[PDB]
């Protein structure tokens, strides 16, 4: 039934993102549950692409399930779809960012060809900004249009942050998200990258992106007063638990070729309060 | 002196390309020597990028030496520059493809962002077709304009062939030259590639490119009668020693994630005769 389907999504978010599970555990009941179901959609699609053996076939099957879902023709025992069906019935969730997140995950089926910062922002929009857009009707009922730009920019901030701390892990998987034109601009070579070398050129490039992320975090945090009261600490705390990674990397001399404990998360959420 | 400078380039080509050294050892003396010096220019630039510790600094220094060379202001003991200076003084070598090869090697200082076949041909033009263009005044004196298109296409054929047999070695070095749009077209995923998997999608993609290479080889070989007699077996034999790789790969079930012995080279050159 519905309560058990959502409970399955609660376990998914608690297992895969203590950051978001702690942040949004404070939301009122039905909005909290919707967040769980929306997270589960994003987590399933991302896990298919990043950890599936036949990711393209499995993502096509997931996309077809979402097609059936949107036509009201999905018969399933999947708790994530059962919960999401209620969330869409209960709140004016917009299907567009759900479709666009699948487009983003399609991007990650193939090797990267990120040339410019605009290419990078296009990627971040589809795999991260869309998450913000999916959530907005439940985080800010009736106020979506006012907080929308900040939610897109929070997606940019968080995904740029992920990229900046995942350079080595991504490289090991033959994924490169650093824009080629920025490597040319700063003189950071593919051989430097392959050798996992931190040098002056790397630090200049890394700081360029990190300063853009910091700009986007500031813009997003400035919109917190426009959310309803129960979403302000959840959204601001989630933002600040991601942003914390940047100063840690700096304090680690930019060694990102290999960040926030649960107590540290609790501290960040209380500080935000 | 000049004889020793060229002899140093003879040793370079004999050490790094038994294919080209055997092919062009049949050329008349002064044209043979020019080929050695031209090869040495290409080999030095490629070795800087592919095996140098600080490739960008070393390629900038090489480019500055070529700037001085072209102004007649290079004072050097480098036998490769001494030999090339005579080749430029002796034959109407065109500086343009030498500059363009340096542009191509600059491309390989950074990770690849090859999206389309046209992107791939652009790369092959600058790192391979340019070699053909550098050589044409010594392989076909007075007849450069007639054989030029075939020489560009031979560059495409040879470099596509290199890419098709180097997929694994390039992947290990975080280089991907397969066009992303072709991976999408045939359904060959980044995870497949990372896993070094040969599947139906890979074979379709590989054959698509191999058939383009075979087309370019046929066009190039059709121009052999327009070369002077002493270049026909050298150029045709070099072409056929590279082309041989394609059928071997097919006979090896497309296993290119890890080709022509010296006797096999001698056999191909005699067959071409
Ligand atoms: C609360 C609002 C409006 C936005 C916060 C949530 C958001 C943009 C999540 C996307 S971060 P992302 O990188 O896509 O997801 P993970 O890699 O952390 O799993
Ligand atoms: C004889 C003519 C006109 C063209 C033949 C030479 C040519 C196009 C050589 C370039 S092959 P390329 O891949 O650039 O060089 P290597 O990787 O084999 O060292």
């Amino acid at each position: 039934d519905l309560n058990n389907a959502y409970d399955h999504c609660k376990n998914i978010i608690e297992k895969h993102s203590k950051t978001f599970s702690k942040a949004f555990a404070m939301l009122p009941k039905h909005q909290k549950r919707a967040v769980w179901a929306i997270y589960a959609f994003c987590r399933r699609a991302d896990d298919i692409v990043d950890e599936g053996e036949n990711p393209k076939e499995e993502l096509e099957a997931f996309a077809v399930e979402f097609d059936l879902f949107m036509e009201g023709r999905l018969e399933t025992e999947d708790p994530c779809w059962i919960a999401l069906q209620d969330a869409f019935e209960r709140f004016p969730l917009d299907p567009a960012p759900f479709y666009e997140m699948i487009v983003g995950q399609r991007m990650d089926l193939y090797p990267k060809t990120i040339d410019t910062k605009d290419d990078l922002l296009h990627y971040c929009y589809h795999v991260a900004s869309t998450v913000g857009l999916m959530l907005l009707p439940v985080l800010a009922p009736g106020k979506v249009s006012r907080v929308k730009t900040g939610a897109i920019e929070l997606g940019y901030a968080m995904q740029i942050t992920n990229i900046l701390r995942d350079i080595g892990e991504d490289l090991d998987n033959h994924r490169i998200y650093i824009p080629k034109q920025m490597m040319i601009e700063y003189g950071y070579t593919r051989t430097d990258l392959h050798n996992k070398k931190v040098n002056e050129a790397f630090i200049q490039l890394w700081e360029d992106l990190a300063q853009d992320a910091e700009h986007y975090y500031r813009n997003a945090l400035a919109t917190l007063p426009e959310y309803p009261v129960y979403s302000r600490t959840p959204v601001g705390g989630a933002a600040k638990m991601y942003r914390a990674i940047i100063q840690t990397v700096r304090n680690n001399d930019y060694q990102v070729f290999g960040y926030v404990s649960d107590q540290m998360k609790k501290q960040i959420i209380a500080e935000m309060q």
